[PDB]
């Protein structure tokens, strides 16, 4: 389709079976949730699409989630890529967004094996990768920084093709802010400190590769470490090695790609914003990594 539908809220109201709370294996709608809001299955055009009912689950206001509402609906007009979620459309008459649906839901779901999905292969988790700093290097060619990379925003279609979401919080480009927002574990320490900039996009993206080759989340409470980041210090310091690590719910990693995988990781993840390899570097070194 060539064309972003209005959609009534009732319609929406209607193909969600009224915003069915309850996950999708007991007869519910309920597909997952964000900071900003819950996202459900819907069936529109004998289509599945996913229909996002926005809320400020997180801590912010009602003028600055609608104000995220206009900013994606603008940003998903102007950036259409591969690698990057389709906007269908949207109903403000209650606000909500409609995208082409993501049968395999959100890298940080798979690599959770939810629902009893089995574990990615390190294949496909190198093409996932791959996917992924594309969709991201289509941003920051168009003078877009993201500012929410994680894994929970990187979604799979059909043939498990990375696709870049939440555009709420993307800016059109180094600048401050006084509103420090993201998610804490996956932000760079300029980031945290209210710097905007593109460079700390490459950060996050270093923690999501960690969650690649680990399989753990970014942040586990009842875990020690809590934080992910945390093991390249201990790689570092030789106290532990990426094979201690190494998601053993795989069985074709090999030591090559996965050193290869790491070593990006790292020099995303250096403390010093300069030091950094842009996006393009980022590109290049994980197609080197495959070669
Ligand atoms: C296997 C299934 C069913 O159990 C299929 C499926 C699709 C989506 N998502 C979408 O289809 C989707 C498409 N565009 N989009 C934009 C933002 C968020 N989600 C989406 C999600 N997401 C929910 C929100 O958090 C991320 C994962 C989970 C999921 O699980």
């Amino acid at each position: 389709d060539t064309r972003f539908h209005s959609f009534s809220f009732y319609e929406l109201k209607n193909v969600t079976n009224n915003f069915d709370e309850r996950p999708i294996s007991v007869g519910g709608n309920k597909m997952g949730e964000g900071g900003f809001g819950v996202v459900y299955k819907g069936y529109v055009n004998n289509t599945t699409v996913a229909v996002k009912k926005l809320a400020a689950m997180v801590d912010i206001t009602t003028e600055e989630l609608k104000q995220q509402f206009d900013q994606e609906i603008k940003v998903m007009a102007k950036c259409q890529h591969e690698n990057l979620v389709e906007l269908l459309g949207f109903s403000s008459d209650d606000l909500c967004l409609v995208y082409v649906y993501m049968p395999n839901g959100s890298l940080l779901d798979r690599l959770s094996c939810l629902d009893g999905t089995p574990p990615l292969s390190w294949h496909m988790r190198c093409k996932i990768a791959q996917g992924a700093a594309n969709g991201i290097n289509f941003l920051h060619e168009n003078h877009h920084i993201h500012r929410d990379i994680k894994s929970a925003n990187i979604l799979l279609d059909e043939a498990f093709t990375a696709k870049i979401s939440d555009f709420g919080l993307a800016r059109a480009s180094t600048v401050m802010t006084s509103r420090i927002v993201g998610t804490t574990a996956y932000m760079a320490p300029e980031a945290l400190r209210g710097e905007i900039t593109p460079k700390s996009d490459i950060y996050s993206f270093g923690v999501v590769l960690l969650e690649i080759i680990t399989g753990l989340p970014a942040v586990d409470e009842h875990r020690e470490p809590q934080l992910l980041l945390d093991i390249k210090e201990e790689i570092e310091d030789e106290e532990k090695t990426i094979e201690d690590y190494i998601d053993k719910k795989m069985n074709d990693a090999d030591s090559t790609s996965v050193e290869a995988m790491y070593s990006v990781a790292s020099q995303c993840l250096h403390e010093k914003k300069n030091k950094r390899p842009d996006i393009k570097k980022v590109q290049q070194l994980l197609q080197e990594m495959t070669a």
